[PDB]
């Protein structure tokens, strides 16, 4: 199937590793020419020169945290002068919480809030005019299954991600007379180098079993009983954004190997 | 049928006047004890002399901002100094938006996000040790069919009205081993001070029919073809909160009429 | 809090034992007459002399099948004879499943859909004409939290009783022009004699701890770590069909003390 | 993007014409070898005929009525016979309704039931150990935005599409086990012949100007002011049957622009 990506500007949060790196490479593979958003610097230029040299696209890197004004607007400037505007913007920008309600600091609400909802907020003010200019485009939020099935340890995760997809669902209602398509999809278990970080970091104390760790957490929560690769949520992102998918329009894709207990 | 809830201390915020107020009302004629919070001192004093004269209940009244932590804070410390502690919580303080996510300022974000979530969350951590001693207790979020189904000209209501309900989730499974049970009620079309003022406002200049121009509202968007009185919407805040509703948890009722289009 | 159902004409079906007979003691002390329907002939005598003699009202025997077209006309007419129509209805004649989709006969689908959606849809065009003429009145579906969370053994309940909670709505927009509410009901795990025996059955070669397996149902499944009283689940189907609930059209409420695991 | 179902064996039902024959278009581009599964005999052998000549796979017609247990037996027998077994079912036979609850006859009822979740139910049986023992594979169920968004023309259609919906997640659960991916796409304003013929109908006697009435439809429900061409539709039921979406495991898609109202 023909995605018909080909030279096509995807702007990509949270993309020096993991969840955003995979989703760069997919589009990559498609000839999307990609601007890659972190704030690690240095795995900014790994993932820059790793693209370049696997798939022949152009990369712009642009080393700033989307969590302030300032970050964004440093984005959107880069972006303008670089290509004129963007044809794809993937909000992945963002880290798991741990906490209880009745113990977290009201600063901490803060921050996910900054990163989760107003990154995603800033960046389409700042980049929905240049895509309105293009003729069109594609904006996906990288929610979670926490936006609707929150996870009992990550209360702030759990409201900011479900602001998040409200979000989501009222900017895709302003921006369709634009020709931009604005979705959403909630990943269930991706094994990310943040999973097998925790996964160390438990076992440590009782054999280094992380294998084993991950396992019973996939046998806990997802029927499918296996953890994603990054690789085969990419995929959907990808199709999401393409000329393949022009009727998907304010809607939340689950990505979750049967873990949403929920119709 | 018996409420149970005589005597106990109910915590309204947003009850000044409007949705606030008949919610009071209700928990007043079932005996509660009534704190009531508000900006506006004068229609505070209005309010409590009027509880006092119709139904013969202690009345507290707190006049401070609920979206600052002065503001909760100053709540939290008078309740504790007059009643020990509450046993029922509702969380209404709240307004309606009206905005483009393209042209809203950053503040006006922020302020919502202050208002509708943080002042919730603040005031459970601020309430909950005080209800978690005196043998558990009720808290209500009031969110808003907007919480699940958007509306197409506030974005910012529908996000932080959607964090809410999300927060309310959360929060009923953390403090349910306190007893303390947490819910969410969502109004629809509910006639209010504010529905009437924007009638007013919107008719001046064809010939101020504000009865005809709500009718059509309800016309538009609820099966049943009407507003409800605040008196009805009063009913289930009352209902929930009270020994008759104990295995009510963590769940999102909606008194909307029919609006909600969705199961 | 005033109900305002005395005098009212309840008609509640599988109420000879369990939530039905709960749900009809809950209308009975709020001043309604009673139709109580159910198969068991001895049963149905036996409730309605604890009911007539324990609050001193009305109550008719149907003791028929309502799985079947010509149990359901048999109710129509006897409440037409004895009391000339119904002013509240609430289907609750059902039963768990427990089977798998690749060994079930097409008999058991068909069944179940006949017991849970096809009894309301006859009870409803049977009994809605009388309520209308009556000034209108209130129905509430018994569905249960499967309609939403399916359990992993009972696809057929999950979806006979997915179908019905769609039916309620679907009814609720159709008769609330004659001024009938229509509420849906999903109750978690209730305390019923079917799970009584179910964990009697199940623990039969492990030490016969039926109370402890019970225990261990509700931790693994509901926050509130206990099942639910008939009793506290019979106060929701009251309070919603009474004059206090008047805004209530075409809702879904969750009585399920935390397991629904999504908002 | 490479789909990877090239030699794959694709089951689809009511695909003589509109969605069906486009998502069977989509398959055959893609490679796959076609069960058309429809009614009526004559239009079979020329869809088949285009799909032989215009992509080059091999076509089986099966000319039955799915909506009876020997129609699909007709089914099950012929792709045994020919291919031994099936890696992809699409199950998109159905049809919309038009009726009261309080006039509908129970033979109506019992119709889409049969023609909507049993017919489901008949081929999941009958398919799924074929498909098992081929290594796995993918089941979609087109049910509708109606599964969740009824319309209030058409309850049967309603109630019955949101048990199909229900019905493919507890499918998922139970056969992911045998490596076999189920999940339901939710399609909204489709442009097919029987939208064509029922603006048609509608606009006999006010100037027959049936486009106008669709753009009308559009407006008044879809935030992207047009219908979907059935093709851009089966790209999703493609996407989803491919190598690329193995981590969707009983989701629910939709494909509706905007459609619906709720996140």
């Amino acid at each position: 199937m023909d995605m018909g990506i080909s030279g096509k500007v995807a702007v990509i949060t949270g993309s020096s590793s993991g969840i955003g790196l995979a989703i760069a490479e997919g589009f990559a593979k498609e000839g999307a020419h990609i601007v890659l958003v972190a704030r690690q610097v240095d795995r900014l230029h790994e993932a820059a020169r790793s693209l370049k040299e696997k798939f022949g696209v152009r990369v712009l890197e642009v080393a700033v945290d989307v969590a302030t004004p300032e970050g964004v607007d440093a984005v959107v400037e880069s972006v303008r002068s670089s290509f004129g505007g963007a044809d794809i913007l993937v909000n992945n920008a963002g880290t798991g919480s741990n906490e209880t309600i009745m113990e977290a600091a009201d600063e901490k609400w803060q921050f996910y809030w900054e990163l989760h909802v107003m990154a995603a907020v800033r960046l389409a003010r700042g980049l929905v005019p240049g895509m309105r200019a293009r003729g069109g485009g594609a904006i996906i939020h990288n929610a979670s299954i926490c936006a609707v099935q929150p996870l009992w340890y990550e209360p702030i995760y759990n409201v900011t991600k479900a602001a998040l997809m409200m979000f989501s669902k009222t900017l895709a209602t302003e921006v369709i007379k634009d020709n931009i398509r604005v979705n959403c999809i909630n990943p269930g278990l991706i094994l990310t180098p943040d999973w097998i970080k925790t996964a160390k970091e438990l076992t440590k104390d009782n054999g280094g079993d992380w294998k084993g760790y991950l396992q019973s957490v996939a046998d806990e929560h997802a029927p499918i009983k296996r953890f994603a690769s990054p690789e085969e949520l990419a995929n959907f992102f990808v199709f999401l954004c393409s000329e393949r998918a022009t009727y998907s329009v304010g809607s939340a894709y689950f990505v979750d190997g049967g873990m949403l207990k929920t119709l």
